[PDB]
């Protein structure tokens, strides 16, 4: 048994998109279109191989609560790269 992923923490969120009116800084996402991720490289190429305009199923915790939403996917930026809106904290440019 290797170590446990749990997902990926949100850092921030633009505030001019979608995902800004469901997510929030500090939430752990954990599956993304009803799977888990096992990296946040896995988790970012699978947005990247969708496209601007679609829409992606959300599972994540926000405070103490598992919760569930579908978030359109923007562009991220001048060459039309698909994503949520989002930094996370492995970044330590928007996914
Ligand atoms: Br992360």
């Amino acid at each position: 048994v290797k170590v446990t992923y749990d997902g990926v923490y949100v850092m921030s969120v633009k505030d001019d998109v979608p995902a800004a009116d469901v997510l929030h800084a500090g939430d752990l996402i954990t599956e993304i279109d009803g799977n888990a991720f096992k990296s946040s490289q896995e988790f970012i190429d699978y947005i990247h191989s969708k496209k601007v305009g679609d829409t992606v199923k959300i599972n994540y915790k926000h405070g103490d609560k598992n919760e569930q939403a579908d978030i359109k996917l923007t562009a991220i930026d001048k060459k039309g790269t698909p994503g949520i809106g989002i930094t996370l904290v492995d970044d330590l440019h928007h996914h």
